[PDB]
C-alpha cells in the first residue's frame, strides 16, 4: 500500500505516524530517534503534551546525523485551547517551532474547537470547578492559522476533534483562504466514525486516526472499560493473519484511506507497529471489525461539556 497520501494543499503526508501524548520526557527522544530509525517519517506531536522539546532533540540529531533530510519528515503539532486569540497564535506556534527545533511544521491543528481563557493553566476551571472559555471565535482561530501559512511557519494547517458542522463552519466561513487539509479524530473499532470520515474525505479532508490502540495508558482507565488489545474477535483476526492485534488495528484504519499514529516508548513495538505495510485486511475483516462500533471514546474532555463549542452534542 501506498505509504504516503495527498492532501489539498499539493503535499504528501505518511499514513503511519508516531504519537507523543503521554511519552515521558525522559523517553521520548529515545522513542522518536528509534521511530526513524525504522522508518517513521511523521510524529504527531502537541504544546500540551509538555514533551516537544525532547521530541525536538531526537528530530535534531536525526537530521545532524543524516539518517533523513528535513523534507522527508512530516512533523504535526497542535494549537492549545488556551491560544486561540488572535495575538497568541503565532507566539504559540513559534514556541513549539523553537521547541521541536524546526523553522516550519508540515501541519498545524487546532487542538480542539473550544477557546479557553488565556494564562499559565491549560484548564483555566473558575472557582467551581467548569473550563472559563474564551470568547474568541474559531472563525477568527482559523483566520489566525490562515496567517501561519502566508508567514511560512507552516505548510499545511487544519483541525482536530471538529464534529461535522464545526468543520461545516469552518468550510462556510466567509473569506476562506485555506480549507483544513486534515481532520484528527478518534477513530477505532469501538468508535468507528463512518459518518465523520465520509463528510471529511468528500470534502478532501484527510482524516487521522488516534487512540487506534484504544488508549490502554491513558489516565482515566477503568478496570471495566472495554479494551481492544484485550478483545478475543480481534485477536482472532490477528491470529488468522499471523500479525499482532497491535498491527490489526493500526492497518484497518490504513484501509480506510485513513491516516494513524499509535503511541509508543518500547522500541520493539515501535518497530512492531510500522510493519503493517506486508499484509492486508479482507473486505469482511473490515466491516466486522466496523461492527464493533459502540460509540466509546477515550477522549471526550468532560470537563468542556458546556463550552459553546464543544464537540461530541452533535451526532458526528
Ligand atoms: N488530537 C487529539 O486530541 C488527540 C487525542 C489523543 C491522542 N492523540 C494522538 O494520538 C496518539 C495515539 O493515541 P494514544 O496515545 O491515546 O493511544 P494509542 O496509540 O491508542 O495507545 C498507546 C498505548 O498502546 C501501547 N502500545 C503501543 N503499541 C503497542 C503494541 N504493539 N502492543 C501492545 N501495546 C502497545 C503503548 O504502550 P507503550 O508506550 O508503553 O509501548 C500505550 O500504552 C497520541 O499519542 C497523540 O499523538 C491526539
Ligand atoms: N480525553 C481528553 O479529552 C484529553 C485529550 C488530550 N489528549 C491528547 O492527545 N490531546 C488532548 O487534548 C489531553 C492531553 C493533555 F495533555 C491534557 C488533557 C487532555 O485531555
Amino acid at each position: 500500500m501506498a505509504s504516503r497520501i495527498l492532501l489539498n494543499n499539493g503535499a504528501k503526508m505518511p499514513i503511519l505516524g508516531l504519537g507523543t501524548w503521554k511519552s515521558p520526557p525522559g523517553q521520548v527522544t529515545e522513542a522518536v530517534k528509534v521511530a526513524i530509525d525504522v522508518g517513521y517519517r511523521h510524529i504527531d506531536c502537541a504544546h500540551v503534551y509538555q514533551n516537544e522539546n525532547e521530541v525536538g532533540v531526537a528530530i535534531q540529531e536525526k537530521l545532524r546525523e543524516q539518517v533523513v533530510k528535513r523534507e522527508e519528515l512530516f512533523i504535526v503539532s497542535k494549537l492549545w485551547c488556551t491560544y486561540h486569540e488572535k495575538g497568541l497564535v503565532k507566539g504559540a506556534c513559534q514556541k513549539t517551532l523553537s521547541d521541536l527545533k524546526l523553522d516550519y511544521l508540515d501541519l498545524y491543528l487546532i487542538h480542539w474547537p473550544t477557546g479557553f481563557k488565556p494564562g499559565k493553566e491549560f484548564f483555566p476551571l473558575d472557582e467551581s470547578g467548569n473550563v472559563v472559555p474564551s470568547d474568541t471565535n474559531i472563525l477568527d482561530t482559523w483566520a489566525a492559522m490562515e496567517e501561519l501559512v502566508d508567514e511560512g511557519l507552516v505548510k499545511a494547517i487544519g483541525i482536530s476533534n471538529f464534529n461535522h458542522l464545526q468543520v461545516e463552519m469552518i468550510l462556510n466561513k466567509p473569506g476562506l483562504k485555506y480549507k483544513p487539509a486534515v481532520n484528527q479524530i478518534e477513530c477505532h473499532p469501538y468508535l468507528t466514525q463512518e459518518k465523520l470520515i465520509q463528510y471529511c474525505q468528500s470534502k478532501g479532508i484527510v482524516v487521522t486516526a488516534y487512540s487506534p490502540l484504544g488508549s490502554p495508558d491513558r489516565p482515566w482507565a477503568k478496570p471495566e472499560d472495554p479494551s481492544l488489545l484485550e478483545d478475543p474477535r480481534i485477536k482472532a483476526i490477528a491470529a488468522k493473519h499471523n500479525k499482532t492485534t497491535a498491527q490489526v488495528l493500526i492497518r484497518f484504519p490504513m484501509q480506510r484511506n485513513l491516516v494513524v499514529i499509535p503511541k509508543s516508548v518500547t522500541p520493539e513495538r515501535i518497530a512492531e507497529n510500522f510493519k503493517v505495510f506486508d499484509f492486508e485486511l479482507s473486505s469482511q475483516d473490515m466491516t466486522t471489525l466496523l461492527s464493533y462500533n459502540r460509540n466509546w471514546r477515550v477522549c471526550a474532555l468532560l470537563s468542556c461539556t458546556s463550552h459553546k463549542d464543544y464537540p461530541f452534542h452533535e451526532e458526528f
